[PDB]
């Protein structure tokens, strides 16, 4: 469509050159701007991409959106605006014909549980034979096709393009993880949600938000930004076991569905039975109480699966049909996965990376420890360290603790492991600068009948190293390789 | 329409009795429930209206929405829901066919300036010969027809009904004052806004919000609740002279128009000339700079009128035509009105009732004081007193200060005036339990050529007294009557 039409949407602009040209692309990354692209320049944490306008011109781009007039050949049109990224979201949603309005969109936010819930919703939709897309930490997925990405909630143009890809692939719904960063930074501007789901609010990301108050307020935006049009069928799904839900009710007019285990709620889990092979519980609902069998491990995953079921139910699918679908749902990659159960030890991977997440992981696994719990965890580089010793304390619930860096980036890895060590409550721990070395050590220490847990990465396939360089790393593969060496078994070679 | 259709909108409900009946009315006030009404019961600060269901049944109402099953005759249908008021807003907007979606809606929030801006927008629309409605502290107005009300932002059902009245009267737009109370309490659930306008955030209402942080976050809801549908033409108008605007930008994706006097902004006022008869200024805009003549007094009203002009402009009216309309706009009742200029004193009424508002009032009037400034102010009963001595300090910018109660309700009036007195910085003040007595005293003290200001009530026609009883009271009429007695003039009698 033509640039004229697109920029009618923008009231304050200084236009230098013609808007007659056809536009089929928008990008905030100069490296992909071409003839027919709009390149929107912006100020990042690393570079100001206004510096790259000449590059995009060389590549044939004839239209740039900028905060200040640039030095460029006269045949490149410049649109000067006060807020380039705000305009990028307007342009992108317009160009792609409002992709978020074209399918059912589910959004999940919370300190822990975003990937779990979002993936469970996706997997339920697929079990119901519906085309479904997912975007989050585990990347972008349309039905069974997966590609990895750099963020949980990617920057606005990339994100909008992916919603448009889901629409074009024929998705009936798409579920997005909604990071508090993404909300505050405008990455989700223009993304209309139909159902908003909350897991919990516990201490994290204060390097970015400064305070718990600001952090909670950031997550509330997913709920208030649903808007005020009561002719729309929109719904909010809240966790009554988290006290922040009381506040969330006040910021949106749409009907609220509550779930709970400890606290009274509209949907509850009772008579919970746990195993390393999944759970059963009685699912109390406003319409009746029904037996549920779930393949997921732990009470925290009962909260998560209830959130997922209620979200799908809210848009018109019968609970009976959802409960049937949940029974043999596939694993959520990296989230409490029991590896090769034929081993003479329990070998579990999990993504726990905050104190609360670790407590929930250990709560779930500990009842099944026959002998000793061997627990490896990493601390992420370049993140707030204030709750790191607390993570070290929680880890010392285990019998033997291994501390490692996780994505140390430019941080000294020994500083990360030493910070974890400051919280230890017993002397049975060890620190490794190299996480792979730490994993092999965990297997060295493990006896038949022991339980080994590798926490904070799941199957995340890299360590972010100095210069922010990704080096290949797989907890699961390193763990298994070390385990087969020690105990035997494993596929032929 | 029939109750069945209405309640299809509510997913969690326990229905006792038939929904076949016709519904033409909804009410949260039992006193107006009749056959064909839905009565929604709720828990207020004073009474739980669930107690009144039998009354509504006696009056012929056959449908109640309740949080718990009630004792009622079997022929009354009960719909039991978890959140009655949330359902009231859903039912009301549905029943009245989404009245806020049917005209352009402007919403104004801020500590001071809501009535001023909202009224200015209304008056501009009328000057442009467009049907316009206004709802706020000065009541409900459709074109020139006014009725008074109990709140700035009335409870959800009454508010929705008034939007529906504006639609039915043929209004092309309606402007609502948006109180932080109204936002938090859900009074505006279902009210879609097209333009949101911010004035300022200064200390007020902490008896309700507890903190400035929570208070600011409450006002941010007007902006985030605009939603995320970028196919809609919605706009945000922010004051760059207020530091809270930086935060407000982050909570909405829509284009932001900024105004400013002290700080750089897209729309600014320069070369400001002031009189008691209005102002002139050069209005810098993104499209050019234009001379503006405004009948309103003071720099604070220049901020307000710029906000009003930009809001109307944003929905497609030319600035030139708006600027012409502003020239002889009518007064905003109670807000810096110069009374009978034929008097040998300046006699001014104004609604200033916080420290910041008082400073802005005194800033506006002081350059025109030839001799002495005689300044009367009241403190509201049953409100947070923490900034009351500060109000007393600000008042002592005047030469002679009179302290009175304003709507003391059940508070001891002497406690209110004494709290004001604690901030005084000179000895030239006096306190009166009776505000009318204080006004007459102000005139007693005034010499020809003096300036008398009566602040905090405007033309508000009552004092709220013990038992929360309204007794007639008019600052303007009492002031004028006393002034004519002392100085002569005034209409024959
Ligand atoms: C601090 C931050 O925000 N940098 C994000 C930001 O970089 P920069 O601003 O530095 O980019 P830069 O300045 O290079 O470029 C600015 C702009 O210029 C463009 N430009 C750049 C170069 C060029 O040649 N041409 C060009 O046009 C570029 O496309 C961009 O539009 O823009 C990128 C692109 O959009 C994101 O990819 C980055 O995200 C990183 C990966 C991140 O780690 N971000 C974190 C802070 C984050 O967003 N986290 C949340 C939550 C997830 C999370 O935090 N998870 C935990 C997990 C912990 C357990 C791990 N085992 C954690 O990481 O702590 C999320 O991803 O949604
Ligand atoms: C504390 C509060 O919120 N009580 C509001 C609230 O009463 P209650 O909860 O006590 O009502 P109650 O408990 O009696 O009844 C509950 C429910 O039962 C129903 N019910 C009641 C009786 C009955 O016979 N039958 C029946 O069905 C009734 O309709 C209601 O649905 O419900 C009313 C109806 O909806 C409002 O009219 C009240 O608002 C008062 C007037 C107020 O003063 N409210 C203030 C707190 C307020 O809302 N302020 C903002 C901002 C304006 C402001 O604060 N301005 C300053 C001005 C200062 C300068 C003045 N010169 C100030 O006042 O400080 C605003 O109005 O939007
Ligand atoms: N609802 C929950 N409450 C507490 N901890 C949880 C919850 N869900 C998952 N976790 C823990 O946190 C880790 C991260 O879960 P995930 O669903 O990836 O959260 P997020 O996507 O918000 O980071 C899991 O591997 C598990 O240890
Ligand atoms: N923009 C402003 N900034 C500061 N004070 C103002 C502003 N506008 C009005 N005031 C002062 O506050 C009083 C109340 O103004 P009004 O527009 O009624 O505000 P609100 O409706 O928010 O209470 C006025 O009479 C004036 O003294
Ligand atoms: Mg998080
Ligand atoms: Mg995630
Ligand atoms: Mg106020
Ligand atoms: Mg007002």
């Amino acid at each position: 469509m033509d640039a004229s039409t697109l920029f009618k949407k923008v009231k304050v602009k200084r236009v230098l050159g013609s808007l007659e040209q056809q536009i089929d692309d928008i990008t905030t990354d100069s490296r992909t701007a071409r003839e027919g692209s709009i390149f929107v320049a912006s100020v990042g944490y690393t570079v100001d991409s206004h510096k790259f306008c000449q590059n995009v011109a060389d590549q044939g781009c004839k239209l740039v959106v900028v905060n200040k007039e640039q030095s460029l050949p006269a045949n490149v049109t410049q649109v000067v605006v006060p807020d380039t990224l705000r305009v990028a979201s307007i342009l992108a949603h317009t160009l792609y014909d409002y992709p978020s309005h074209q399918l059912v969109t589910f959004g999940v936010t919370g300190t822990n549980g975003k990937t779990s819930i979002a993936t469970m919703i996706h997997l339920i939709q697929r079990k119901l034979q519906k085309n479904s897309a997912y975007l989050g930490t585990n990347g972008f997925q349309i039905n069974e096709t997966k590609t990895k990405g750099a963020n949980t909630t990617p920057e606005t143009v990339s994100l909008t393009k992916k919603i448009k890809e889901a629409v074009d692939a024929g998705a009936e719904s798409m579920t997005l993880e909604v990071s508090s960063h993404g909300l505050v930074l405008g990455r989700l501007r223009g993304v209309e949600f139909d159902v908003a789901i909350f897991s919990n609010l516990t201490q994290d990301h204060l390097d970015f938000h400064g305070t718990m108050e600001a952090y909670g307020h950031a997550k509330s935006l997913l709920f208030s930004q649903l808007g005020e049009d009561l002719s729309k069928e929109k719904y909010v799904v809240l966790n009554n076991d988290d006290s922040f839900s009381e506040y969330l009710r006040t910021v949106t007019p749409y009907e609220v569905f509550s779930y709970g285990i400890d606290e009274e709620a509209q949907f509850m889990a009772k008579n919970i039975q746990e195993s390393l092979q999944g759970v059963s519980f009685d699912f109390v609902t406003p319409f009746g109480t029904y037996p549920v069998k779930s393949p997921y491990v732990g009470k925290f995953n009962i909260s998560n699966i209830m959130a997922a079921m209620i979200a799908v139910w809210s848009k018109g699918t019968s609970l009976e049909t959802i409960i049937k679908a949940v029974e043999n749902l596939e694993p959520v990659e990296g989230r409490l996965e029991v590896l090769d159960p034929s081993l003479p030890i329990d070998l579990i991977i999990d993504y726990a990376h905050t104190a609360d997440g670790m407590n929930k992981l250990i709560d779930a696994v500990q009842p099944f420890v026959k002998q000793k719990l061997i627990f490896l965890v990493g601390m992420a580089g370049e993140r707030d360290l204030t709750k790191t010793p607390e993570m070290g304390r929680v880890a010392c619930r285990a019998d033997y603790v291994i501390f490692t860096p996780d994505n140390p980036a430019n941080d000294d890895p020994k500083m990360l492991t030493a910070e974890l060590a400051k919280g230890a409550t017993h002397q049975n721990y060890i620190e490794f600068d190299d996480r792979a070395e730490g994993i092999k050590h965990a297997i060295d220490i493990a006896e038949p009948g022991d339980t080994v847990v590798l926490a904070s990465k799941g199957r995340e396939p890299y360590q972010i190293m100095p210069g922010h360089i990704k080096v290949p790393h797989r907890d699961d593969l390193i763990g298994l390789e070390a385990a087969y060496k020690k105990f035997g078994g494993g596929p032929v070679d």
